[PDB]
This record gives C-alpha cells, structure tokens and sequence, in this order.
C-alpha cells in the first residue's frame, strides 16, 4: 500500500532542498524515464545566486585516481529562465511552497548504466564504476565554484531494463575420452532474459556414448566484468553454483533441468564483482548484462558486464572435464497525497 513516496536530501546549511520521484531511473533500451524533480529554495540566502541543477554521468577509477564525464547536463530551476511540467512536479510544487521550482532531465538513451566493481579489500585501488549524480547548488553563474555547504547531491541509478521478447538455442559439444564415440553434450536456458532475482532453470542433456562414465554436474552462473577506462582488464566471477552428484552411465542417456538464482546477497565478500550500486546500500544487486547497441563504442561504457551458464560434467577419465557455456541477459525488473522519506544515498 501507501501513496506516492518523495525523496529529500537538504544540503548542509538546509537553505536549500531537493525533491525527485525516484532514486533509479529505468532505462528501456530507445527511451529513459525522465529526471524530474523539484528544488525548494530560500530567497533569504539566496541574494543574486542562482540556483541551478545538474546531472553527471561519469566513469571513475580509484577511491581519486581518475574521472571522465561520459554525460552533464545543467538547468537553472531557478530563477526561473520552457518544458511542459511534470505530472508530479505540479502536485509537489504545489504542495510545497511559492519557494519550489522544478527541473527536468533527459538522459541520453546510449549511456552507460549505473554499475560500480567491487574489489579489494586489497586492491581496494583498483575499484571503479559509472554513476549518475544530481547536484543542486547556489551559485551565482554555473561556472563558479561550488560550495559544501549551500549544495546537496544525490546519486541516483540509470538501470537497465530490457522486456522478454518471447529459441534461444543451445549449445552443443562432444568429446572423445579414449573411446570409440564422443559424450555428446548439450544444455539450454528456458528464457533469454532473466530479472534480479528471477530463477535460472538449464536443461542438461547428455548422451554419453563413451565407456567412461560422468561423476558430476557442476552448473554455475559465471559474471564476467570488463574494465574499458583507464585500466583494460578482465573479471571472471561464479555468482551461483550447484554441484550435483548426478551420474550419466555409459552408453547412457542422461537429462535434468536444474535451477540457478544468482543473488548479490551470497557473494557479498567477492574479490572483482560488478555491482550495480554501492554494497552498501540494500538495494544494489549484481550488474545487468550491458547492452552493445550494434554499432556503439566500447571504451565509453567503463564497465562492460555479461553473464553465462557454465554446465561442467566431471568423468572419470581420476577426472576430467567437459563443459559448454550459455549466454544470457540479467536485466532488472520492471516498474495519494505524498510520503517524504530521505533520499540517503
């Protein structure tokens, strides 16, 4: 239940106030929600500054060690120098004081979405990721230099959303193990995209045709991470993993569908780990797959994160190991009066 929940963060000093409907933002591949929000001020404090707004995008490497602004965006909600008004900005404004203004922004559908690498705490240097700031100050020309105190920023998510557009095929292997025929391999996933949360279901399929026989089944979800800015480097990283004892026999055919959720929660002490969000705050969870809109470079995304499948059969051989991969796509879920709560974040 309840009714329509607003986020606030004051700046320091207080004379100064920002309110946004959201915290995370989703983006739909073509389009992202708007950045809406209001900006109660104080004509008292406020002499001849100005009170302008911006949103920075920005790629970061370090603790700093390195920045670089993929997107900024200004406005100056007050005073006030078009745009049509948000639904909720009017309700809030109102609701709120002669002293409100509104800002909007629009976020350049191709940017990347928010993530940040968990790493360390030994090579805690080598910590990175993209966010999404909004920065409210008083100032007297948005050239100035800004000050702590009149100025209050919140960071806010880009996520990325992608709706299931309801094979995807499987993959295939075979092997030979000093036999006469191969232990032709062979698994699937059920959808092609999968939501936090939402449960990875694999069917394995194995024709072992070989006199060896298999002495488990290892599936796991594997996160791999690649750094595109200021560091060039891989991540590999098991998010989820069930070993099963399940045997194939020879001259056998085997077949079960076994289900995996990679949840944040588990690997919450992971050496390199893509995030989409602080670890800190209870609602991050692990990166969505990034989207490589056909034709689109790299090296702007930071962070480029993409998931698979890995199903492992353990023969005998004592122990060897067939396998094959699938890739899929983790995207985050889909979406009276007034509620404040604290932005906090």
């Amino acid at each position: 239940d309840k009714g329509t929940r607003v986020f606030k963060k004051a700046s320091p000093n207080g004379k100064l106030t920002v309110y946004l409907g959201k915290r995370d933002f989703v983006d739909h591949i073509d389009l992202v929600e708007p950045v809406d929000g209001v900006v109660l001020v104080d004509p008292e404090y406020l002499k001849e500054r100005r009170v302008y707004v911006t949103l920075t995008c920005a790629f970061r490497y370090g603790r700093l060690t390195f920045r670089k602004d993929l997107f900024v965006a200004n406005v100056q909600s007050f005073p006030p120098a078009k745009k049509p008004l948000t639904r909720l900005q009017e309700r809030l404004i109102k609701k709120l004081g002669e002293h409100a203004y509104p800002f909007t922004f629009e976020i350049p559908p191709n940017l990347p979405c928010s993530v940040t690498l968990q790493p360390g705490p030994e090579d805690t240097g080598k910590a990175c990721g993209v966010d999404y700031e909004v920065k409210a100050f008083c100032a007297e020309n948005l050239e100035e230099k800004i000050h702590k105190r009149n100025s209050v920023r919140l960071v806010i998510r880009k996520v990325q959303y992608a709706p299931e557009r309801p094979q995807p095929t499987a993959e295939t292997t075979r092997q030979f193990l000093m036999s006469d025929k191969p232990l032709h391999l062979e698994a699937s996933l059920d959808k092609e995209i999968y939501y936090h949360g939402e449960p990875i279901s694999v069917n394995v399929h194995v024709t072992n045709n070989t006199n060896k026989t298999v002495k488990k089944i290892k599936i796991s979800v594997r996160q791999y991470a690649d750094i595109c800015l200021f560091n060039t480097a891989q991540y590999k990283c098991p998010v989820a993993m069930e070993e099963a004892d399940d045997t194939v026999a020879p001259s056998s055919t085997f077949c079960k569908v076994y289900t995996l959720t990679p949840f944040l929660a588990n690997n919450r002490e992971k050496r390199g780990l893509a995030l989409d969000g602080k670890l800190k705050h209870e609602d991050t969870n692990l990166a969505s797959s990034t989207l490589l809109r056909e034709g689109a470079n790299r090296e702007i995304l930071g962070i480029i994160v993409s998931y698979k499948v890995k199903v492992k059969l353990v023969v005998s051989r004592a122990s060897s190991d067939v396998a094959v991969e699938l890739p899929f796509t983790l995207m985050h879920p889909k979406p009276d009066d007034i509620v404040f709560e604290d932005f906090a974040r």
